[PDB]
């Protein structure tokens, strides 16, 4: 029973968050359901909504987006259906890897 796991790479080192839910904000800040810890993250830097995968959009719940936005592969996408094995450089030093693990 392959699961979601977001490897998530910030100033708190390397850590595993197991995906569960239809809908993830993302951010620097407590408010957000999954916390990457940086200055270069937003305090809510995307959102991550479930459809079969999550897709990845750039800016809060409001719909506003940050500076540096979702760079993958070294290119600036506004929303991207992750796919695994997928980087997706948020900033300076940060990072989320996605894999469909199977266990």
């Amino acid at each position: 029973l392959q699961e979601h796991i977001l490897i998530i790479l910030d100033d708190a080192g390397r850590r595993e968050v197991l995906l569960t839910e239809t809908f993830y904000t993302i951010g620097r800040s407590p408010r957000a359901d999954i916390r990457i810890k940086s200055q270069f993250v937003s305090r809510i830097h995307a959102v991550l909504v479930r459809k079969a995968a999550y897709r990845i959009i750039d800016g809060d719940e409001d719909g506003q987006s940050s500076v540096n936005g979702l760079m993958i592969n070294g290119k600036k996408v506004q929303e991207h259906i992750i796919q695994t094995g997928d980087e997706i450089v948020m900033g300076p030093q940060v990072s989320v890897r996605y894999e469909y693990r199977r266990r």
